[PDB]
């Protein structure tokens, strides 16, 4: 069927995404150019759940200026009921990408990772730490990758091979958590796993991720750069954690 989005209609195509009272559909509009819609519905929100997804909205359009590499916003419509935003439509998600995978080429691991360290980057500039970052919230879109959201608004789900050792001892978050989480994104597209994905129980798998004593496998691989960056993004300690600035000027993304 259709949608009308602030007095522009939009064709459905299909649905591809999903989310508690949210759904993400690919559509066409008017003049058969291709967008993804993201509707939300908000009957049941209470007022935290609505003004988390205001100032992520908020965020979202205004960083729009500052970087490539965050997922376009082009409208939106906001009532009482509901959501729709209309976004760029991309090629797939980093997640399910990477799952029907059997290896990477190193170029385009490289290439992905600049990409992440840019989008990530950005948002800690406007004081936004994501602190759940996992390869869903990255979309492919003509080679690239781009930031789909930052965190803020509330709510593969749940996971939890991906969270620092310090948001796991809070029961404090820095831009340094984000540096733990992209290190486990990176380190899955390397050996094809997260670093602690071997522990079935979430318990000691909790317990391993904060256990200095439990020693993080890194088998030798041809590019040391590339074995180094995962070494100093997976360090427990976050003040001894090397910061996305440094990451930045890191010889693996930097070299040839
Ligand atoms: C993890 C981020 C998040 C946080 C909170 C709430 C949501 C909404 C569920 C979301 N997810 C999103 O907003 C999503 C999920 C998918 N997309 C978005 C935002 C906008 C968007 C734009 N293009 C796409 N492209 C796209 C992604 C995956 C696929 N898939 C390929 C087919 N396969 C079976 C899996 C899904 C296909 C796509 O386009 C054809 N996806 C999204
Ligand atoms: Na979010």
């Amino acid at each position: 069927q259709s949608m009308s989005v602030k007095g522009r209609i939009y064709s459905i195509l299909k649905q591809i995404g999903s989310g508690g009272s949210s759904k993400v559909f690919q559509v066409l509009n008017e003049k058969k150019q291709i967008y993804a819609i993201k509707y939300v519905n908000l009957e049941e929100a209470d007022n935290q759940t609505l003004d988390s997804y205001r100032n992520e909205i908020a965020y979202l359009n205004k960083l729009q200026q500052h970087s490539d590499k965050i997922i376009r916003l082009y409208d939106y419509e906001i009532t009482d009921q509901y959501i729709y935003m209309v976004m760029e439509c991309g090629n797939i998600d980093l997640n399910s990408w990477l799952k029907k995978k059997k290896s990477i080429d190193p170029w385009e691991r490289k290439s992905y990772w600049k990409n992440m360290l840019e989008a990530v980057h950005t948002i800690h500039q406007h004081g936004i730490v994501h602190s759940d970052l996992k390869p869903a919230n990255f979309l492919i879109v003509d080679g690239m990758l781009k930031l789909i959201d930052f965190g803020i608004a509330n709510q593969q789900v749940g996971t939890v091979n991906y969270m620092p050792p310090e948001a796991i001892k809070d029961m404090k978050i820095s831009p340094k958590s984000d540096v733990w989480s992209l290190g486990c994104i990176l380190y899955y597209m390397t050996y094809g796993k997260t670093p602690f994905q071997q522990i079935i129980n979430q318990i000691s798998k909790l317990h391993a991720i904060i256990d200095p004593n439990h020693e993080i496998e890194f088998p030798d691989i041809p590019e040391k750069d590339l074995q180094d960056v995962l070494k100093c993004c997976l360090k427990r300690d976050p003040k001894q954690r090397i910061s996305i600035p440094e990451l930045l000027a890191h010889p693996y993304v930097q070299i040839q």
